[PDB]
């Protein structure tokens, strides 16, 4: 699939910086026929077949093909995409609020409301996705953008579906891989994968909501694997003597080595609490 070829700089105008990835970089930038903002991403492309450096064409083009199939309110939208020799140019939805990732940072810990409030819109955006069959295979704290933070109860939207895959026969074999802290044990095993791999990076971001600390995090990226694949966490008490055991039912059921018997997007909307790379 080919990209509009046309200079991005002859139809947009780029500001400030949101985002620098290790094959990408996001900046705020204003289409010059409408006025409208939006967050170009550039992903550096691959200059030769067997190069570590930049994208592949096949994983460029399947982040493009995810994004254009999604609309719902707490997803990130695709509007354009371009591309040069060096780059394709992603023109995303803009998400002005800042990471969710900084937001706790300035705020340390929540409420259980305001945790539950951030999760039922988190909890939505995945029901639509996993829906559609999409596993994200990359959700945390840094990878949900609120679109005004200055608010109460700050509304968000899911991005980066740069490991993003369709599952279509239930389950991907080819070694995808997140942040070690956020990824289920079948990750950490090279195991098929599906959509229940999501719902334990959910039962992750619960736990630091609640408690501003990290379930699995170890000293090194090996521990922390080495952590999540023994399902090695526990509710210190410093931390949660003052949370529910409702919550923490709901986390329980998520951080289960057995993607079998962890709860789906569905049983996550209908439990009794919410229902009204790796190597360094
Ligand atoms: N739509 C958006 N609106 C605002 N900020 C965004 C948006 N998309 C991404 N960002 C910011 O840019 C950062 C990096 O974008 P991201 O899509 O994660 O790239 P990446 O997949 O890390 N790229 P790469 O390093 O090539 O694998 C994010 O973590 C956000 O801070």
């Amino acid at each position: 699939t080919v990209f509009r070829q046309e200079n991005v700089d002859d139809y947009y105008d780029t500001g400030e910086e949101l985002g620098s990835g290790q094959f990408a970089v996001v900046k705020k930038c204003r289409e010059k026929s409408t006025g409208l903002q939006y967050a170009a991403k550039f992903i550096k492309k691959r200059r030769t077949k067997s190069s570590r450096r930049g994208v592949s064409r096949e994983d460029i083009e399947r982040e493009v093909s995810i994004l254009k199939e999604i609309q719902h309110p707490n997803v990130i939208t695709l509007h354009e995409v371009y591309e040069n020799k060096t780059d394709v140019i992603l023109i995303l939805e803009l998400v002005a609020g800042g990471e969710l990732f900084d937001f706790l940072a300035e705020k340390e810990s929540l409420t259980e409301e305001e945790a539950t409030e951030f999760l039922k819109q988190i909890l939505n955006g995945v029901y639509y996705l996993h829906s559609l069959q999409i596993a994200h295979f990359d959700l945390k704290p840094e990878n949900i953008m609120l679109l005004d933070r200055n608010v109460p109860k700050p509304r968000i939207k899911i991005i980066d579906f740069g490991l993003a895959h369709k599952i279509d026969f239930g389950n991907e074999f080819k070694n995808i891989f997140g942040t070690p802290e956020f990824v289920a044990p079948e990750i950490v095993n090279y195991e098929p994968l599906g959509l229940e791999a999501d719902m334990w990076s959910i039962g992750v971001i619960t736990y630091i909501l609640l408690s501003g600390a990290s379930p699995f995090l170890g000293d090194t990226k090996q521990e922390t694997l080495a952590n999540v694949s023994a399902v090695n966490y526990e509710f210190e008490d410093e931390y949660f003597s003052n949370t529910s055991a409702l919550a923490k039912d709901f986390i329980r059921r998520l951080l289960v080595k057995d993607p079998k018997k962890r709860m789906t997007i569905q049983d996550s909307l209908q439990h009794p609490w919410i229902k009204p790379p790796q190597f360094e």
